[PDB]
């Protein structure tokens, strides 16, 4: 692109304070040639196909540390090519030729070349490489584009960190579904040469319509309908590890899936286009329980058989897309012997992907939605409430407001059961404890936003006072000790919610017919703290300390 050579500026924002202080950081440029499979002249070869060339690595840890910051410096990153050493040394081997081997000069994945370049401090570039002026600019994208507009303008290419910052700004609307094609074992089958498998993954809706521009090869590049994986010249297990950008709208991603098509790519264009993708994978970005695809590894399964059937969104989507999916279907078919015949089409071919979902609304947990489905998951509310605290506060904070409202509504409808009251209480205590953390402090304003605006309780304060009074009356308990202690640590917003419920009661009933009862609750809480404290110090020294706190 002629309009990019003088505009090729790369910026990597979202580097948290933890990102810089990492011991070893390297800017790794992956160089992949696109075109002919074989550098041979005389016959037509399939063009437009991506082949591995080499990896260029420098330890920019000191550069990201800010140790050397100078615009005139052009740090030359040496380029290391894949070892295509099969022509120079082959000319001198006499008096004992006993060799039965092959040429491996392009089939190594870029992962191993990158590993070698990382290990080898000196890169035998031999005059091949690139120049990049590397600098660290403090602040976020706005500050870097405003404090360093000359350095970083709006046209400057922007790339984000593969992860999450130390500060989650409330409303960081992002759907960075980073799909990485780790590996896939594809059967050679009838073809003696291993198939030049390509992961032509494709984003289709539940109707199967391919969603164009959904897949982005990387930063600074527009999206594409389908992304092609790197060609490996007859590898049984082509290892790609290719990180791409998948930008699906969080509202439409609920009905969006990526269909991973793998085609055998013979050395000739006629055979290449005459060979259809022998096997296709796919994954729903949704768990069956109404939650989006989880963060981590997922092992896709390559199916075989009719090509029309395997492209039928009403058929292949119904088929288990992952190994865990086949295991789940088999186990559930083990308890029901009702029309469950496993198909021989389940070949041993499988595919592996990694999906780091950097999203703000996408939800990945079953217990969370079970509580969010409490009105119809009443049978598991006791289980869901216990199993909430295992869920990280990061997943909670996406819908903390609705979680609070659901807990309060659970209190509204079925307050008779005090055990669920205790479960909700302890879960909320954990909520406040985690939001008070530096990671989650920024959503405390959002928490207050819910309190002052979206809080929807009118008597929950009564029950909270009851339960907390039970805590303080049962202060000496060891099992309660941490609970009451964390309640102390969370008293502020606890009573903010209590008083909000009380004032909503007042404004929904005009005058408190139980204002005497409410203030009596306050006073009896006071005398309860008196009963807590008059006990000997030694049992609860830190508890009285936190009480004073």
């Amino acid at each position: 692109e002629i309009e990019k050579l003088n505009n090729l500026q790369a910026v990597f924002t979202d580097l948290s304070s933890m990102d810089l202080i990492r011991p070893r950081v390297s800017l790794v440029c992956q160089i992949v040639r696109v075109g002919h499979m074989e550098l041979k002249e005389g016959k037509k070869h399939t063009c437009g196909l991506r082949r591995p060339f080499g990896v260029a690595v420098m330890d920019i840890t000191d550069i990201i540390h800010g140790k050397v910051d100078d615009e005139e410096k052009q740090h030359f990153i040496p380029f290391q090519q894949i070892a295509m050493e099969t022509y120079i040394r082959q000319r001198q081997l006499i008096m004992s030729p006993l060799i039965t081997s092959h040429v491996i000069g392009e089939n190594e994945p870029l992962t191993s070349v990158l590993n070698k370049v990382i290990a080898a401090k000196e890169v035998n570039h031999k005059g091949q490489g690139l120049w990049v002026s590397l600098k660290l600019l403090p602040g976020d994208l706005t500050q870097v584009q405003k404090n360093f507009s000359h350095l970083v303008d709006r046209s400057t290419a922007i790339a984000r960190k593969m992860g999450f910052p130390e500060i989650i700004l409330p409303g960081d609307v992002r759907n960075d579904i980073y799909v990485t094609l780790i590996h896939g074992e594809f059967d050679k089958g009838k073809k003696k040469t291993p198939k030049n498998v390509e992961v032509t993954m494709s984003v289709h809706d539940e109707e199967g319509k391919l969603l164009e521009k959904a897949i982005h090869p990387g930063a600074g590049y527009e999206g594409i309908s389908e992304y092609k994986s790197v060609v490996y010249y007859q590898v049984k297990q082509p290892c790609w590890y290719e990180t791409v950008k998948v930008s699906i709208a969080i509202e439409e991603v609920t009905r969006c899936h990526i269909r991973f098509t793998f085609r055998h790519r013979s050395s000739q264009e006629t055979r290449d286009k005459s060979e259809r993708a022998f096997g296709v994978a796919f994954v729903k970005l949704m768990n069956p329980d109404g939650t989006t695809l989880q963060d981590g590894r997922h092992d896709l399964v390559v199916y075989k058989g009719d090509n029309k059937k395997m492209e039928d969104a009403k058929f292949y989507l119904t088929l288990p897309g992952t190994k865990m999916e086949m295991e789940e279907k088999e186990l559930q078919a083990s308890k029901n012997l009702v029309t469950f015949t496993p198909s021989k089409d389940s070949t041993k071919d499988s595919f592996q992907i990694a999906t780091l979902i950097c999203s703000t609304k996408l939800t990945q947990n079953v217990d969370l939605l079970g509580l969010l489905n409490w009105r119809s998951n009443s049978q598991n509310i006791k289980h869901n409430l216990k199993k909430l605290m295992e869920v990280d506060g990061g997943e909670i904070v996406k819908f903390l407001q609705d979680t609070l409202d659901a807990l309060f509504n659970i209190m509204m409808e079925m307050s008779d059961s005090e055990t669920y009251d205790f479960l909700v209480f302890d879960a909320l205590v954990f909520i406040i404890s985690l939001i008070g953390d530096i990671k989650f402090q920024h959503f405390n304003p959002v928490l207050e936003t819910y309190i002052y605006k979206h809080f929807s309780a009118t008597l929950a304060y009564v029950k909270l006072s009851k339960v907390l009074n039970f805590y303080v009356a049962n202060a000496d308990d060891s099992s309660k000790t941490e609970l009451l202690f964390a309640a102390l640590k969370a008293l502020k917003y606890l009573f903010r919610f209590i008083i909000q419920s009380r004032v909503l009661y007042l404004r929904f009933y005009g005058q408190s017919k139980d204002g005497d009862e409410f203030n009596n609750s306050i006073r009896q809480l006071f005398l309860a703290f008196n009963m807590l404290m008059d006990r000997p110090l030694e049992e609860a020294v830190k508890i009285k300390g936190a009480a004073l706190k």
